[PDB]
Formats: structure tokens, C-alpha cells, sequence
């Protein structure tokens, strides 16, 4: 189900990798990638640039200290 695209920032943005990442948690600080610098982060992009999903999909930690 979802929605379609939307833009949320810092805080209410935590609902979309809420909804997304799921049962892990999700870090929101990316470390570096595969671009030899550094990446996009959270809020800059769904607060600031937009809610490109995938991204939200990609912030998920699955090695995260299970409950």
C-alpha cells in the first residue's frame, strides 16, 4: 500500500524509513559509498531534496542490536 511520493523532514521524515526500513531500525547517518567521497544523508534530502523512497529503503540497518 504506501502512498506515492511526499517530502517529511527531521523527525516526522523518521516515519517514512519507520515505515520502510522496519524491524532493525535505520541509522541515518550513511557512512561513506561506492562514489569514493562521501553520500547523501537523511533530511537534507526528504526535508530538503525529496522523499525518493528507495533511499528511506536503503537507510534500514539490518545488522542493528535486535530486540
Amino acid at each position: 500500500a504506501y502512498r506515492p511520493s511526499e517530502t517529511l523532514c527531521g523527525g516526522e521524515l523518521v516515519d517514512t524509513l519507520q515505515f520502510v526500513c522496519g524491524d532493525r531500525g535505520f541509522y541515518f547517518s550513511r557512512p561513506a559509498s561506492r562514489v569514493s567521497r562521501r553520500s547523501r544523508g537523511i533530511v537534507e534530502e526528504c526535508c530538503f531534496r525529496s522523499c525518493d523512497l528507495a533511499l528511506l529503503e536503503t537507510y534500514c540497518a539490518t545488522p542493528a542490536k535486535s530486540e
